[PDB]
């Protein structure tokens, strides 16, 4: 909802994610959804799932390599967050398939 | 799945938490004031407002995930814009140029 930053809006019940963050990409910003985790927002059962992998606020800014930018417009701030899931984690094996189904699955939905 | 979930509490330095402070590098955002300080630090506030909601980084960031032998790397990149006519935007600034990679300096200046 639209007096929040960009930054921290949040998908409510019943919204699609493309909706609070725009269409699903490819290889760009707004690239994590399939056509099926972009219609049911938050009832996917997935995303629940994925925010365990997503940092902090406190990680966001003191975990992330944060790039700082200048330009006409003003300050573009990027932080570039990585969480490293290891491969005995138990939840791996799901997170590895989730995101397969979703980076970049616009055009695509589950089930094999 | 739970570094990732990491806060600072009070009294806690960041490096205490999230390591020390790099340049160019994963944990890179930090002057010594602030490493020292924490959530104490009135910048870290005002920072704060910068970051994106779990929602707006799962779903705002480009996503890209890497398996390596060691398991799965998942990186969001997420870029928050300050408009040059914000009134907050002289501020912002200023915080990145001491803290962006700022280990070893402190501010006044």
């Amino acid at each position: 909802m639209a007096h929040r930053r960009y930054c921290k809006r949040t998908i409510p019940p019943g919204y699609k994610v493309d909706q609070v963050f725009g269409p699903r990409t490819k290889g760009k910003e707004g690239n994590f959804g399939d056509d099926k985790m972009n219609e049911e927002g938050i009832k996917d059962g997935r995303v629940t799932a994925m925010l365990n992998l997503v940092p902090s606020s406190h990680a966001c800014l003191f975990g992330s390599r944060v790039t700082p930018k200048l330009q006409p417009d003003g300050l573009h701030l990027k932080f570039e967050f990585t969480t490293v899931v290891p491969r005995d984690d138990p939840q791996f094996d799901n997170y590895v398939k989730i995101c397969d189904q979703c980076v970049d699955g616009v055009g695509t939905r589950p089930k094999d």
